[PDB]
């Protein structure tokens, strides 16, 4: 059993600078998102 679900919130990191702010936003592996 290999499940894989986790989409990426995030494709670019650059999305994580919309959802925490430029600068702030930080890609997990792709997967997740994690603000500074």
């Amino acid at each position: 059993n290999a499940p894989e679900f986790t989409q990426s919130v995030c494709e670019r990191n650059s999305d994580c600078d919309h959802f925490c702010g430029e600068g702030f936003g930080h890609c997990i592996r792709g997967m997740y998102c994690a603000c500074m």
